[PDB]
This record gives C-alpha cells, structure tokens and sequence, in this order.
C-alpha cells in the first residue's frame, strides 16, 4: 500500500508522484566524454525521442575527490575514476552552454553535483531540482549544502540501508524542501537478480512522505518497466544517442528507440496499476450478462413435486428469476405448475 | 508483502508459485473457430514458440445455456454466444484428440470447463488441473463439482467482488485442492485503465494460501509484465497463430512472437522482482570503494590547531582513515602534526 499514494512535488512545472505520468529521466551523465558536440548530439536524440528531462554530472575533480583517487578503479572500467572524470568533465562554461542548449530544446536540465564545488556552480546556474547519487547517499555534509538551496532533491539509495538513508532524508525534511527516493545499485550493468523491486517498497514504508522511483543500469527496459508496476514515479537510465559510443556507461544506456519503448510501457502501466479487486467495470456488463448463470429444470417437474438437488441445475445467461447464488434456496419449494426440463424456474413456478 | 510468499502446487509435474518461474498458459479457447486443423496448427504454433501449456475451453452448448442464451449477445459479437459456441464447440472425439495432439507435442493440456458435462468430460480425460472461467467463479454448485475431481483449481475471478470469491474458495479448501487466483477484466478487449493490478495484492491479502496471477485481456504484454514485477506467479492470454484469423477473441490474443517477448520479460522480472532493501549486494563493492567519502583536510592545518568544520571537508574515495560518518567526531581535535591541504585526515594526524 505504501507507494499508492498523494504524494507529489514539481520540478519546474512538471509534477510528479504516483498520481502524475511516470517521469523518465534521460542520465547522459559522462557519455559525451568530454566533449560538448557529442553532448549537443545525445541532447538532440533524448529531444526528438520525446525525453521531457535530460540529467548531466557536474565533475570538478579537484572538489570531488583527493589524490587517493589516481590509484582506484571503477568495476566497469581499467583506468583510476581520477583519469575518467578528468578526460570526461565539462568546465564550467561549457556546462552552462549544455543547459541552454537542453532547454533551448524545450526540455528540463537537472544534474548530480559530485562535489560541494559542482553544488555551488548548479545553484548559480539556478536548476530547478537537484540529484544526490548513490555514492553521495551518505554524504551527510554535501547533502545538506544542496537541501539548503531549497531545490526538490532526487536522492539515489543504492548502496546505502535504510538505517543510512534515514540521516540523509531528516538532512532533507529540515530543509523543508519535497524529496524523492531513487531505489537503486550501482553495477554497471547490473544483473537482473540483483534489482530487488521489493527495494521500492522498503523504503516507501520507511518513508512515507517520500515520492518513489528507481534509478537502473541494467541493459533493458524490463527492471523500469516493473517498477512503475510497483508505482515508481520516476525512472532513470544512462543515455546515449547511440550504442556504438565508448565510455564506461554506454553498455547500459538507452537509445531512442529504447526511451520510446520505456515511454510507452511507463503509460500503459501508470493506468494499469494499482486500484482495487472489488471496483465496478462498466464494461463488464454485457459479459455478466450473458455469462452468469440462472437456475433452470433439470428434469420434467409435476406441479406439486418439491424442487431438490436433482431436479434442478444451474446454466447461462443471467436473466432468470433466481441466480445459481439462489440455487440452494429454492430446495424444498413446491411447483406451482408443469415445469419442462431445461427451463428457467421462474417466481411463478413455486408457491 | 501478501503475493511474496511459499505457495505452491504441481500442473503434473511443473511448479507453480512465486518461488518458481511464472507459467504462461496459452488459451487456444476457442479462437480455431470449431476446426481440428485450426486448432493443431496453434498447437504447432505455441510449441514451436515455447510454450509450456495449451489450454482449450469445453463447450457443451445443450448443458451450459438455456434457450435464453440464443437471445443475448456479448459485448465483442454482434450474434448470440449460443450462435458463437455452437459454431465453435469441438465434440468429444475431437476435443481428445487435440489433448492428444498437445501432449504429443510434450506440452501440458488443461481446458476450461463451461458446463457440468464439460467438467465430466474432462474428468474422463484425467486433466492435470481444472480453470474455472471468470463466468463461473460465481457457479458455486459447477466449482463443487469440478473441486471433488481432486486436481488443482486455477480460478479467474474477473466479474466477482472478494466476498463472492470467498464462497468459491471455501468450496475449493472444503476439497482439499491446491489453488491459484487470477485477478481478470473481462472486456475483450481490455482497457489499460480497466486492469487494476492492485487487485493481485487485495486477492492475496484476503486469500493467504492461493498462489495469485492475472488473466488478461488487453492487447499487449505490459499488463502481464506489470503482474509478474508485482509477483504473479500464472500469466493467461488467449493465443493464436496467426492474427489474421477470425474470431471474437483474436483481437487480444498473443501470437507466437508476442508469446516469447512474455516469456523473456517474464523470466527478467521474476528475477527483479521482490527482495530487500537492505541486501548486500557483492557486485557494488568495487563502487562503493571508489565512490564513498573520507575526512581529507580542506585548509593548511598547523600542529597544535584544532580540527573543525572550517579546516575539514569529505571527498572521494572510500579508503581515508575516517568516513564522512565520522566527520563531525573530528571537531574539537587536536593536530598531531602539520596536515597539507587535501590530504586525507589519517588516525596518526590527531592527539
Ligand atoms: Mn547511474
Ligand atoms: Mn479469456
């Protein structure tokens, strides 16, 4: 029951929540390795695909990370994340460039500061919700220098407990500002054995103010399809306008042909989801109808006989006086008349 | 939490339950429009596709409608269901035959009873498994019947409130039979908005040792997708060779190529689905090791000064001597010794 709920914030002036259109973030993250026509090219893709966010990383190595970091490798990579985020990061010009140019295509820039440095420049850049990645998750100190910009926040969870997260949200309602929970792990791909759905509820029942979603890297749309089965609000995946492209994240990125697919699935099960077992479908009538069953002879009764058992029976359509939830009432009720085998008892067949 | 569950029973000699792979049952019903040939070229069709269970529908027209039946009309024909199931009812001879026929091809054959005749026919046949059709969730004196056979019921419950479904489960418990559920809209076909997945989980909650599917009727896959992520164990479409074919029913049935797209997107979400939060998941470590934070030093720090918000600050990687959880711990603390701007705070730097 959890995540069947009103909860709901904006970004910008796009609402989302379990009672708005499942939003789809298009992460182009660090595919345009480092180079802003690339990123003008995957920006084009997510805007012709129908991608209503596209969602950067603001890398500022020196802010971001100590020297440790030039001996330290990525499971999906053979090089020091150092050596990746140095050849892969927008400066700061270059950055402001890439939101003009998203929003000059009518979508909404959001990004994930790695650092209090990126933090800093976004809120220059004045973006209208904030992402905290799963390896910031419990950055407890970063975390409350993006709350107070007063921004919606999008906090990734992989990686991190409940217990863990429990810190970053209280950072987050002091603040004041909505929230929503990304579940989340970060294996690039990940294996479909490790998603964990029940992920989404965990923590919708831990949280229950939260707005609910999941951020994915496995290397299709299935893990986002059952999430907004489950009522994630919002979906994440890597993006690329192509999968022919190098770089570390490429391999489970989505193209625009798979963002379509993600799209369309994510509406036809924000209206299939949820609601209840017992609530009247109209359309069923004519199904009722003639389906149901009513109480019919079963045999050739004299008038006078007593119905029984083995006199009567029960058949389609639903039309006769007494319904099969009558049948047992019936026994015991004597025939006011001839009644013909196969027809249906009717209120003037009994005394 | 109600769908993730221990339930459990055998169709011959495949499992069924949430800890085991969801079962798609291919409803051949009556889409060969009365033809023996139509009929095993579906046959031919689901088994080349890969299907696991061909079910048909037993339709003995004299014992499942009165006359009255000739004058109604369902809501996806524009003649009479006595004119639709006359056409279409296969006799004895051929309805052995085509059990035959898919046990030849070494898939399971189970049918759908729609009369007590048909049940009895099928009961000479020693089918593995009885479905009981939405229509007849409410026959309480049909189910009676067809539970004293001593096989598993698999019930659809389309058109029937829970406190309906729960005179038909008494029923069942009373015969000692395992049991499925399978939430159901019955419009043919059926809207995305009309599905309410929910109603898996209202089922579950009231009937806590039924294993729980759907049973559908839209035209695509996503709401059987939707029903695995949540935890269905039974996914039933109609099913056809070929979608060109004539019949009331082929327009929201699966072909052979919709059929393995189920079959793929079933098996990924039964290993998403369900599990925790808080599970560990191995594959991160390499992740979690180079994304997470350790205390460094943010300022020149003379020996002899104090440590503190000022002078500290958390960057990347995971490896310092103290985490970012620790980071306010450190306040108040004395420099051992000069620490360099940047450097990771390490235990042998303090007093
Ligand atoms: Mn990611
Ligand atoms: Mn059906």
């Amino acid at each position: 029951g959890a995540m069947q709920n009103n909860n709901e914030f904006k970004i910008g002036n796009r609402s989302v929540g379990y009672n708005h259109e499942p939003l789809i973030i298009c992460e182009i993250g660090i595919n345009h390795e480092g180079s802003l026509k690339t990123a003008f090219e995957m920006v084009d893709a997510a805007y012709n695909a129908g991608a209503e966010v596209v969602k950067h990383q603001t890398h500022i190595v020196e802010d971001e990370m100590s020297d440790e970091a030039k001996q330290v490798i990525p499971g999906n990579a053979d090089v020091s994340i150092y050596e990746i985020m140095e050849r892969c990061a927008l400066n700061e010009e270059d950055e402001i460039k890439l939101k003009e140019y998203v929003e000059s295509k009518g979508m909404i820039f959001i990004s994930t500061p790695f650092s209090r440095a990126a933090a800093l420049r976004l809120q220059r850049m004045d973006i209208p919700a904030y992402k905290i990645g799963s390896g910031e998750c419990n950055n407890y100190p970063l975390i409350k220098l993006v709350a107070s910009f007063g921004k919606p926040i999008i906090l990734s969870t992989g990686m991190n407990s409940i217990e863990s997260i429990k810190k970053s949200v209280e950072i987050i309602r002091e603040a004041g500002v909505p929230y929503a929970l990304l579940h989340c792990t970060n294996i690039y791909p990940t294996p479909y054995e490790d998603v964990r759905l029940g992920g989404m509820n965990d923590l919708s029942e831990a949280f229950p103010d939260a707005i609910i979603g999941l951020s994915d890297h496995t290397l299709d749309n299935y893990a986002c399809l059952g999430a907004v089965a489950l009522g994630g609000s919002i979906l994440e995946r890597h993006f690329t306008d192509r999968m022919d492209r190098p770089g570390p994240d490429i391999v489970c990125s989505m193209n625009p042909d798979t963002f379509k697919e993600l799209k369309q699935g994510a509406h036809a099960l924000k209206l299939a989801r949820g609601g209840k077992k017992d609530t009247i479908i109209a359309g069923e009538k004519p199904t009722k109808d003639f389906a149901f069953a009513s109480v019919v002879a079963d045999k050739d009764i004299k008038k006078g006989e007593l119905l029984s058992g083995d006199n009567l029976w029960v058949k389609a359509p639903g039309n006769g006086d007494f319904s099969v939830n009558e049948y047992e009432t019936l026994f015991g009720k004597v025939a006011a008349c001839n009644i013909r085998k196969g027809a249906q008892i009717k209120k003037t067949d009994i005394e």
